[PDB]
């Protein structure tokens, strides 16, 4: 949450560029235990309903336990969003990092489309990874040491054209979605930065740290042979797969508590009107 | 300008982020013809005075032209920044994609921070070509069709690594900032995505057509070898100067009024504090 966005940001949005004043009726798709509307709910009109969609049985019932304790009206369904019935119609339909593991994005963003009312809203919060990884700076070490564009950028078209996943699908959702007739389409980078502060000397230099870490963020690469035998499985040739271990390895023995990284996740966020 | 960043995201920055309420003094090193004055002053607070700083004569000439129009108090200042001795402290020092053309980027923000009294706030605006370059999506092509991030970060490195000009030095900032001492350092990602969209027929849309021309977007790459000599003598292969001019051969092809795309300069707005 704190990592990808910035909570002046989200009410910047909320409040000056989408405006919403009146509470709002949304659906959020692949809510997982319910992260959007943790982010969003606090920001909304007070009355907002939040309805979130998963077929995570255990992540809906940390969901339900979580926002149990908290003061906003929500409900979850547990169902496929691809195959799922609703009988009502929102005032926003949104996902956050969704549509990433869709085989037929644009199907899907269709259906979100059609659950919402006219006049209604659609915001999709996508991220963009090779933005997101082409947006590290480390002091004491050059990008290209730690981070192979070159080879993420072959990588992640290649598991696109296989499966269909697009992990670069945040800067493609204006287009879906001026196909499928949205209208007033627009789309903003979230304007999060993390700073790992090499001089900053405080509890919250360190939990920042330990956020990075959880991520994922410079994870061991593990074994050698099968890292590389996984990449090439994916449609990379032997030198590609060689060179992003040795990157991947670099920023393991590189990124430490004591470092100065500077990281943008990138996110995507896109949001258009339905024809009234 | 309106093709770098959202007018209202600005005002998000001016008025909820940095909070500015009373008038200030504001200097802005290499102004050029006055950009960053022509948008901040018009967010600032009434009676805020403005101050640019060039070497550029003629730049000068056509900056004190356009701002003899405005209702604003401007005065600009012809000299090399990187020696002028200001006697006066500001509110706030700031510059717009001017430190990457510097040889010596920390000296030139040490300077600008003496600039600033106690208290005061220092602003830049920086480019980060490498994530500006990784965030461009043209619908009906591959993005490793038509920009090779694995050479443009190699190239990028390489450049900095002769004359000191760093094309990517917007990520950096905020490490030139915290070695100097500043205080509450914070860095955020202009949330501008520029769509060019297939399906908008309209004199808004061939405008933005025109900006992103003229803005030397998707260029003719000109004389093959020319270009693959000149790269080659910036630090790269001949097969990388080679795949660097196929790309950007196939972007000037490939984009066109009837294009959809999307993309996001990610310019990196730098800010922190002068202890006081
Ligand atoms: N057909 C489908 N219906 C519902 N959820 C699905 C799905 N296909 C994949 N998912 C899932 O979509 C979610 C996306 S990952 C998490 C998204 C959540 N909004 C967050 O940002 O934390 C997962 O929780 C997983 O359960
Ligand atoms: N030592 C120096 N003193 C003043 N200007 C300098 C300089 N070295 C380079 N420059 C210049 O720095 C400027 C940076 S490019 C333009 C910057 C302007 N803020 C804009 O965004 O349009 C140029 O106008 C050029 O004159």
């Amino acid at each position: 949450r704190d990592l990808y966005y910035n909570d002046d940001y989200v009410s910047f949005l909320v409040n000056t560029v989408w405006k919403i004043t009146k509470p709002v009726h949304i659906v959020d798709y692949g809510c997982g235990y319910g992260y959007l509307g943790l982010v969003l709910m606090p920001l909304l009109p007070e009355g907002s309903k939040y309805t979130g969609i998963d077929s995570g049985e255990t992540l809906l019932a940390e969901a339900r336990e979580l926002f149990r304790l908290l003061p906003y009206d929500s409900e979850f369904l547990e169902g496929d969003a691809t195959e799922i019935e609703l009988n009502d119609k929102y005032d926003i339909a949104i996902c956050h990092a969704f549509l990433l593991h869709m085989t037929t994005p644009e199907t899907m963003l269709q259906k979100m489309i059609h659950s919402v009312k006219k006049g209604g809203k659609i915001i999709c919060f996508e991220p963009h990874w090779i933005s997101n990884m082409a947006s590290y700076l480390l002091d004491g070490e050059k990008q290209s040491e730690f981070i192979q564009l070159g080879v993420l950028q072959k990588l992640f078209e290649s598991d696109t054209q296989r499966n269909g996943k697009d992990g670069n699908i945040g800067m493609k959702i204006p287009i879906y979605l001026s196909e499928l007739g949205v209208k007033n389409i627009e789309c903003r980078v979230s304007d999060k930065v993390n700073f790992l502060d090499s001089n900053m000397h405080h509890n919250d230099k360190n939990d920042l740290y330990q956020s990075l870490k959880e991520e994922g963020i410079a994870g061991d690469p593990g074994d050698k042979q099968q890292f590389v035998e996984r990449l090439i499985a994916r449609g990379l040739t032997y030198d590609n797969a060689l060179a992003q271990y040795e990157a991947e390895l670099r920023f393991f023995k590189a990124l430490h508590l004591h470092s100065s990284l500077v990281y943008a996740p990138n996110m995507k966020i896109t949001f258009g009107e339905i024809e009234c």
